[PDB]
Formats: C-alpha cells, sequence, structure tokens
C-alpha cells in the first residue's frame, strides 16, 4: 500500500484541464470544435487550446500533436501558490518521478508540477492560470449542445482500495462506490469540489485513461449531441447511451474522439460538499446501478481506454487486474445481474440485458 | 390485391381510442393510471375508461377486463354522423364483416361501426362522442411525464404493399417508408391528421398490433418515465429506448403493459398535412433509420406484438409473413447494417449495433 | 354583414408565408437570419426568401425592401390547384379587387391569386411551389433557438364579428375568443390545420397585421431567443413575455424587427382538427386570459401593429375601431381585472397587474 | 465591525430557514401541496420541511406563531469545533448568543444562535438528524420539484458595512451592483461555490428578503407558474419568471401566506475558486437584474420579511439614507438603458417595455 507521507497534502480545488495526445490536430479540432462547441483559447500548428462556456482559467482540454494518442497530463488546479510547494514535497516523499517547471508545461499555466504518481498517471498541480473571457452569459454564442464545465475524470487501476486510500490521503472523498458481497471493489468516485466527482477509479488494466466527462446546463443539450452525430453520419462514434445513472443519478452519454479517447457528457448529479455526505455502495449485480433504466453496458466501455505518458512521453506499461472483472461478473457467460434483488423475473444470467449477448 | 369501392371512402379525422383486452383489471390500471398518469373518464368492475391530458372527447383509451389479452378495437373519428354511414357501405362492398350500433360499444361513444378489415384488424368508426373537461390546462394535476394526447396506432401485417393500397384507398397518405434494394418493404408510416401517422404497417406475423403511442410535451418528459420505472425498479418493462427515431424524427419510448401489450411515448414529430408532402423511404439496412443514433433495436420489438380480436371477440388467427425478416437482414446471423452507405467502417455483419448480439 | 357567397370557398391547408415590406434589407436580414436563424432559400439586393428549420416549401417568409415597411401579402397554401380558381371565384362574388398571376408574384411561388379582402387584407391564395431540402433532421444546423414552423397571422379590424363571419364561411372555425358581459368581441382565433390558429383577429383599429407567429420544438427554445437577445444588447427588442397564454395554452414570446414588424415565437398549443372542437370563451377581464402566470400586457401590444399594403403597393387607409378597446377595459383608467371570478383580492382597479399602471 | 482575533468558523453552506407563519395548515398547503416539499415532521406548532436531494434532517422550518418572520438562517459547520468558534467569534463582536447543546429545533444538535451584527437571527451548527435523501426517488418527484436550498438573502441599509463582515466570516464576494458615484445597491457572496449563500440587498433593515431553491431545470420553473394559473393564484406570483443578470440563473419569485417571498432558481455558475473573477454591474443597466430588459416590480425593492431577536421580539428597522434603486432606475427620477450611452432602449422617470409605477 501507499504510505501516507508526513509531509501536508496540497489543497486542490478542482479537476481543471487534461493535455490529450492526438495523432491527426485537423481531425480532433473538427470534433472538438466544430462537433461538441468547445471554444478557443489559443491554436497554433501543434496544438488547439479549449474551453467550455462557463470557465475564466485559461483552457479545460489540450489538443497537442503527437506519435501516440494518449493521456499527457490530467491537471488539478490548486488553492495557493504555496500548494505547488506543497505538492512537490508531497510526491518526492511517496518516491515519485516529479519534473517542476517555473513557466509551466503549457499555454496558460504558471509554476507548475507533473508527477509520475504511484498509480502511474501524469497528474499536474498548477495556480497561475491566464484568467479569460467568462463566457457564460454569451448566448450570442451558446450551442444548442454547449458544453459549460469540466467536471471529472475517470481512470482504469487494477486494485481500486489501493487508489482510493492514496487519493483519500490527498484530501478526496469518496462519494458512491460499486462492490460485491465477497469484499471485491469494482469503482469508486472521489471529489473535492462538491460535486459526485473530480476523479473517479474504475477496475481494470492500467494505468489508462478511461473518460473525461464535460458539463450540460439540460439534459436536452445531452440529446442534441446525439442528434447532431446522427445527422453528421458518426453515430457510430456514440459508444453508450444516453441513459440516467444509477452512480451519481447524473444523465450522461459516451462518445468516442478520432483517437478513441473517450468524452463523457454530463448533467444534474447532487451536492456533495458537506463532510459527512452519506457515502453510497451499489452491488455489482444491481443492473440499475450504472444505467438507472437498466440497458445493458457495452463491453467496450469496460475493456477501451486511453494510454497514458510518462513525463518523458512514453507510454506506460500496463499492469493487469488480478480481482474480479466488472464484466465478467454481469454480463460475461458466468455473470449475472438482476432488477429486483433475489426476484428471477428481470434478471440476466450469461448475457446482458434487455436481450442482447 | 385490394379493390378500391365505387363507393366514396369516409372522412377520418384521426386515430381516435383503442380497446384493450386486459387480463387483470387492477394491475393494468395501477400502470396506465399511477405509473402513467392517464386520466380516468369512468371506471368500473369491467371497464376502465382513459383519457390524456389535451383530450376532450370521452376516451383514448378503453381497458376492458376479459379472458384473453388482445386489441379489441382501433378506433377513428370521422367528420360527420353521414361518414359512419359511408364507412358501412364502403366496407360492405369490400365484402367485410360489419356491426353497427347506434349507441356504441363502448361508454361514451354513440352510433360506431366496427368492422374486420380486409387485413383482419377490429376498425371502429364513430362520429358521436360524449365531451368531458378537456384537462389542458389543469397544471394542478399534471405529471413529470404527462401523457398529453394519443398520437397513433402500429399494425403488424404480413404484407405491407397489399395493406398500403388499402390504406390509401380509405384517404391515409404513406409519409415514410422502409424499403430494400430488391423490392421488399418493411413497413410504411400513413396519415389523415398531418402528423407523421394516424396507423403504420409493421411487416410480420399478423394481424397483430404492434403499438399504441401517446405523445408528450417535451422530451423530459419521456426521459421522467424511464427515471420513475428506475424507482420502481420496474426498468425491465423498458423495451426500448429513449431514443430519437430516423423515420419520424421523433423522440420515443417503448414500455410493455402487464399483459405485453406495448406502448411508444412519441414528441415532436413534423407536419405532413399538405398533399404533396414529400415521402421519404429509408434503406433496412441503415442503422439510423429506426434508431438515429443507431442504437440496436432489441429482437422482442421484432416478434413481439398483441392478439387482435374479430366482432366475436375471438383471437384472429396469425398469417405467416414470406417476405424477408427485417430482423434477420438487419441483426440475424447473416445480417447486415450500416452508418455511413458504402463505408465498411461503422458497418455490422451478423450483429446488431454498438457490440451486441 | 359579408354574405356568403353561392360559389364555394377554396379549401385552405394553411398559413404558407408572409411578404414583409422592409426598409433596410441588410437590418432585416441580420434579425432574421443572424439573429433568429431561419434559413436562407434565396436571396438578391432587393429580396430574402426565408424558411424554417422543417419546411419543405420554398419559403415561409419573404423580406422585400421598399419605401415604406408594411404587409404586403398574407399567404395560405390551397389544397389542389383548383382551389386557386375557386377562390378567384369566391372574392368576385364578394365584390373584392383580385390579381391573379400565373407564374407567381414571389420566387418559388407559381400560380397565385392576391386579393384585398372585405376588411382590407392582402390575402394569397396558391398551390404551385418550388420544393427544397427538408431541414428537419439537420442538427448539424439546429440552433439553440430554432424556429420549426411557420404557425399563424394575426390580423387588427375594427369589428370581430363581421371579420368572424366571414372567416367562418372560408372554413376557418373558432376555437378561442374573448368577449364580455355586454356583447363585445375583443379578439378571436381560428384554424384550418388543426392548431390553435392559422389567422386571428384582434380588436382594432384596422386593418393592421398585429404579427406573425413562428414555432419551436419545446419552451427552452424561446427562452434562448431572450438570452441571445440579451447577450446582442437588444433586449429592448423583447416586446412582450416570455409568458404561457390563457387562449392557446402556448407558450410565447413577441419580439420587433427593425421596422417594428412584430414576430411571435410559439410552442405547445393543442390539437382543434376535430369539427365540434370546443371554442374556449375567455372573459376580458380574467387576468390569465393573455398572460396564465398574470403578467401584464404591455400597452403597445394593444396599439402598435403594421400597415398593410393594396394591390397597388399603396398602404390601406385605417378604420377607427368603435367597440369597446381591450386595454380601456383591462388596464386603463376605469379598467378591471381579476384574479377569481367574484374575488376582489387579487383584482386591479385602473391599473395593471403586478403593481404597474400605464406609462 | 472590526475583525476579531478569534478564528471565523468554517461555514460549508446556507442549511435551512425557520419561518414564523400565522396559520400552519394555509402554510403547509403552500409548501407542500403547491410546491411538493418533502415532511421530515410535523405536529401542531410546526412542519419539517426537505428539498428532493437533502439529507440533512430539514431545509425548512415552519413555526406557528402570532408574527409572521424569519427566526432563524441557520448556516452548517464544517465540524463540531465551529460551533464553539463561531461563540467565540460572536462574543468577541459583542453580540448577543444562544447555544444549547441539544439544538433549537427536532433534527438539529449543539447549535449557537446569535443576534448578529446587522440585527439578524443567525444560527450555526454541525449535528443533524440525517434522513432518506429523495434524491432518485422519480415515483414522488414533481413537475416542479424543488431539489436543493440555495440561498438567502437580506434586506441590509448599508451594504459596503455588511459586505465587510462577511468576508471577515469568511463569504467571498461575487457579484455586485453600484453606480459611477460610489454607492453600493446589493451584493452576493458565498461559501459553498455557488454564486451565493447569503446576500445583501440595499433598503430599510433588518429585514428578510427572500429564501430561494434550485430545481434542476427551466422547465421545472415554468411549471410552478402553470401550476399557480391553474390554481388561481396567480396574484402570488410576484415576480418574474426570467434570466438574471447578476448569476445568470433562471428565476422565479413567488408569496407564501404571510408574504414570505420565495426564488426558485436554477443553473447559475461554479465560484469555488479563490481567485474567480468578480462582477460588478450598474444600477442603471435595465439587463442587471432580469437580463431580458423586464420591469422590476415596485414589491421586490419595497417588501420583505420582518427578522426577530433571539427573545421572539421583532427587530426595529433601520432606515437606509444611501439612494434607493427603485427611485433611481424606476421612479419618477429613475433611469435605465439597455445599451450604455444610447438613448434608444433607455426609459426615463418610468420602468421598461412601457409601465410606470402604480
Ligand atoms: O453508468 C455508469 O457506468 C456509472 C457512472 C456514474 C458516473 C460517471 O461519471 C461515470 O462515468 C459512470
Ligand atoms: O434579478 C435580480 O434581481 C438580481 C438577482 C440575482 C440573483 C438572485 O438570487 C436574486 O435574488 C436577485
Ligand atoms: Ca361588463
Ligand atoms: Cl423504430
Ligand atoms: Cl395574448
Ligand atoms: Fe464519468
Ligand atoms: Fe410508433
Ligand atoms: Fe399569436
Ligand atoms: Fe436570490
Amino acid at each position: 500500500e501507499i504510505p501516507k507521507p508526513v509531509a501536508p497534502a496540497p489543497d486542490i480545488l478542482r479537476c481543471a484541464y487534461a493535455e490529450l495526445v492526438v495523432t491527426d490536430l485537423a481531425k480532433s479540432r473538427n470534433f472538438y470544435v466544430d462537433v461538441l462547441g468547445l471554444h478557443v483559447s489559443y491554436e497554433d500548428e501543434n496544438q488547439i487550446y479549449l474551453r467550455s462556456f462557463e470557465e475564466f482559467i485559461h483552457h479545460n482540454l489540450v489538443l497537442t500533436k503527437g506519435p501516440v494518442a494518449a493521456l499527457k497530463a490530467m491537471a488539478f488546479r490548486v488553492r495557493t501558490p504555496e500548494d505547488v510547494d506543497k505538492a512537490e514535497a508531497y510526491y518526492q516523499e511517496l518516491g515519485c518521478r516529479t519534473e517542476r517547471r517555473k513557466d509551466g508545461f503549457v499555454k496558460g499555466i504558471g509554476d507548475a508540477l507533473r508527477v509520475e504518481d504511484p498509480l502511474g498517471f501524469p497528474y499536474e498541480f498548477f495556480f497561475e492560470t491566464t484568467h479569460v473571457e467568462r463566457l457564460h452569459m454569451r448566448y450570442d454564442l451558446y450551442s444548442a449542445g454547449e458544453l459549460v464545465r469540466l467536471d471529472h475524470f475517470n481512470q482504469v487501476t487494477p486494485d481500486v482500495p489501493r487508489g482510493r486510500k492514496y487519493l483519500e490521503d490527498l484530501g478526496f472523498r469518496v462519494t458512491e462506490d460499486i462492490q460485491d458481497d465477497e469484499g471485491t471493489t469494482y469503482a469508486a468516485w472521489m471529489h473535492r469540489k462538491g460535486t459526485v466527482c473530480d476523479t473517479a477509479l474504475t477496475g481494470g488494466n492500467g494505468p489508462r485513461l478511461h473518460h473525461v466527462a464535460f458539463s450540460t446546463h439540460e439534459k436536452h443539450n445531452i440529446i442534441q449531441i446525439c442528434d447532431k452525430m446522427g445527422a453528421l453520419r458518426i453515430s457510430d462514434r456514440i459508444e453508450r447511451g444516453p441513459g440516467r445513472h444509477g452512480v451519481s443519478n447524473a444523465f450522461y452519454l459516451y462518445i468516442l474522439d478520432p483517437d478513441n479517447h473517450r468524452i463523457e457528457i454530463y448533467t444534474q448529479d447532487y451536492y456533495t460538499g458537506d463532510p459527512d455526505n452519506p457515502t453510497i455502495t451499489w452491488n455489482v449485480h444491481d443492473n440499475q446501478r450504472r444505467d438507472w433504466w437498466g440497458n445493458p453496458v457495452v463491453p467496450s466501455w469496460y475493456t477501451e481506454a486511453s494510454k497514458v505518458l510518462d513525463l518523458d512521453g512514453n507510454v506506460q506499461e500496463i499492469i493487469e487486474r488480478t480481482d474480479d472483472s466488472e464484466l465478467e461478473v454481469t454480463i460475461g457467460a458466468d455473470g449475472f445481474s438482476f432488477t429486483r434483488a433475489g426476484d428471477e423475473d428481470g434478471s440476466y444470467h450469461g448475457q446482458a440485458s434487455k436481450g442482447f449477448k
């Protein structure tokens, strides 16, 4: 297990941006700008910097051209400039590789620390960022599918309890999780900013980035994204949804960018800011835990996720999960799920719900 | 081929109500009233008469207790009392069995003609009906899932072209249809009231009733029905959806009542009332034709449908479709669908879209 | 009273388009295209042809440059080419001036009849029109405020019963109206296509055009139009709303184009297509009849409306209403309105609701 | 008001209000039958109500009494120890305090009430009885469902004096309304990372302007209006619905049976970063309150609820001497603009959209 440092944890505000390596910058621009409507904060021949409708920091997404599509950094904003120093001491005590750039790794971020964290993920911590025009009332720019905030990340990692404890020490609080009666944990959601999560852990082979999630105002905004993808005849890039989540209670959609990076669109989870916020544990065999309406979870959702890079820009080696697989125990040949616990009517054995194998 | 009568067709206004035979009147009441929120016009120990939020005629749905769950009548309102005379002469010329009752078959309907039509379906034609309180501004009653109108019926019949010609002679105009490149028709939608349909034909073994559809005002009302069914832990009665249709462009959901009668919830199709309204023909292998977002159509949607009765109340014998099956050609072991015509990428061979078999 | 002709009425399908004369074509284009998002079917230096998201006929709105802003024609589509002949015979029997153009008055319309109707309004009847790409599934184009259909017209005329009878003979059925207990009709709504209206009559000096109405899919689309107008710092062009109507039960908004032509945005009225559809009569003093939430009706809504042209292109002379004024009897100095019939509590005497008086 | 040496309590959020109501049954009809709030406890004396997503015992306590008024506006603090900190903080300010180890109302434990420097009855507590969180109970969900308590708004005569005091208590200003000659008319300030938890409106005070509840979506607010029309109580819709300038939220103001003002609110923005950009509006900007330029009804500026001291007696009102927002915008000498510097779309001596004061 990952020891708790004696050094104080940095005070993390929220998830702030991701840097994604993409192979074809123009095709990625098409997707994030022309399809999804994100707002350009800066661009050149090598990178595109993008933000959501309500953001005032420089960006929520950096697309960087490179040879291998991968997550390069998932960045958290910290409360004060001194929290970057705290982050550096903390990860140094953990024995992690760190790199400090006083003028930042990407445009519009100042003093920043990147680390290869104990789960193999490239985290950035920063305070300083260039403020830009907050577009929250620019209804002359507002899209029918407008993405309004960056909401969270979701990470694939083999040992969820191990990661959970490490994130708890860093000040994240678990809001919801998925377990079975045998005591296996399959997934956990944890927050700093007072929503259901800022990052989440999904059990599986890792380190891999499962998705980045953006918010909309209303459910019809998410519908419109689907409708637009149909009109553009790219409905094959709709992976899963739209649906209502069990965990989080949010309305959701998962789509795939040109490099198969998964993006979640999300709205209307609940407030978690009180320190005794009640934690919700779902049973892995509950067929309403993921999609509340009982729609089946496509296998690619469980098996596919993005590579992540180390600080040299090389792909991180993957460690295979040895705990039980959520896919296998729910929709695989020996799996099952229920609608009502203890009722064989509305239960599914060795296949998924709604009549699919 | 069904001949065109010399006798003038009745002027049909719209689909008006269905009479469904149900086996447990209390369990059906719980579904239609407590779950779905339909409004009771009249009830006793044998029947429940239900209407939608904006209706002023007596009812849109009659639940009749009986031994075998089935459609007993699908009723269309005609423009004048004299149109019921026209209907009787028309169907008599077609050689169809008819029955006229000057004081109605069900409460709140006056002079009414029931027929066993050329496709084996029990049609009713009526003008006279008891007006009731139109609840369209009763927002003190309005449900988060409120059903606002009856929109259409959908019939399973083995020979779609044969049925289409008959309905056209009767004054219905085809709005959309599904065909392939080998001369087969799989489905057609046709209207009187200036929406995408009043009734529709689905290719399959029949006569059977595929579904009855009710409208909501907005898409979030359909999402609420799903959310409520999750909370009631009856998500296993959500068959398909929610989604955006290709055909009709409506937002939709299909659910199953306690006798497996299929109900569609529907909103926001388009105006068809101009006589040169452009017809839209989809290819049966186009994976956006049914669900615009490419979500797979569950096999039960193709295979399951309700019995229909003759005028003596006996189940109509089912005649097998010999034309190609939409299920088989799209999602069966030798099926095919595409996202983009001519593009191998995003096509599906011998399985359904989005990872499922 | 206007006689019922012996000649059969044309079979009218629906309101189809309006031709509005505008003074500055580029400013008008900015409003209808850049602000409101209507789709351009054709344009040149003299005219802009616009359609809604779900339309397949050539256009729903023609903007024509000219010296005096006005309604030039309100056009109804008829069921068959033969109905254009029927319309011509019908209006000739009424003694009205008519003009027939075999190849249309505006682009994308074929054989068309324009008439100076008995209320002084320029009506067009046509069947033939150039079909265009129906954009109803073009969600790549869909705006957060998208206008999806043309819904109706609303006309200001001094004598509502006179107009009502004439339109009923033409086959429109009244769906709702506003009357008082002393025999006065203040407004009526009437349809062909099975919505609350295709045209409507509002009591006042006329002929003038009160508004043209377009639909949206959902209420949030109307909210977005307001939000966008705020962002563009043209909220002064929001005249009234948004609200819920009593009459029609639709969610609504009224805005003003650059020549002060009034546009209604509208959604979620109810089905009226049955021939015995119940007619709803509201009392003029009911403060929920126009805005269901009781918000006050701005005086300009009652006083301001667009000029209309005759067939020569000259403005029609205005005839003064002599019947009682809706403005005066509800929000004027001797006006009255109620929230609950017979309850003094929530009534308004000599002023508007919600703490306001006439400016 | 000086900054104490004693540390401020760590305040999480607004948590509940206790309103005194004169007829408990009529108030129940409004809050439960009209608005759909959920009952956590009730008897002949009190009704305890919560929103759809709440897990603490209540967001609103309706207490029967002779004079309708705010009795307490309560904030939840982060730890039990923060209640001790609140007590020492307000004692150093010289304010009257009362501590009850077992609470003032049911479902709250150790609690401190104070008559604060602006005359308002604040409560601070940590301990509360958890209840069933109804957030997925879509079998109960109303077309107008109130999902959270969002904020309070207080009327006080000197906004800068109040603002400085709340800043010392850890609230951060998000937005405000000023004029060019240095008068402040209103300020909004937060702890939980929304546009506010409490807010100050310039006017005679102390009075409680409103309590605000959230919905999920804008159509839920529309439904509340529609329902009030159907119930033929549209006269209790005071103002709206609208889009706010300040906050950018969709809104509605309605009046309960004792004229307590309730706001329904949705879709403001995230303010939790410590350098969150502040926004200051000019008082003459006709889009600052209603973004669409709809007129602000005069009662919104003039009417607000009494507040009580710790003995249950009404607090004396102190008159505002700074300029009045009503007078400078919609009064006979008032003005507002749509575009700064433009006479077109400006209003002089009356409100927008063709109305003057009734
Ligand atoms: O539907 C699921 O898989 C559960 C779930 C809940 C919240 C999320 O953000 C997420 O990505 C996944
Ligand atoms: O419209 C207004 O008056 C400005 C405003 C903004 C946010 C609030 O919560 C509020 O109560 C008032
Ligand atoms: Ca009278
Ligand atoms: Cl379908
Ligand atoms: Cl009106
Ligand atoms: Fe997620
Ligand atoms: Fe259907
Ligand atoms: Fe209108
Ligand atoms: Fe407020």
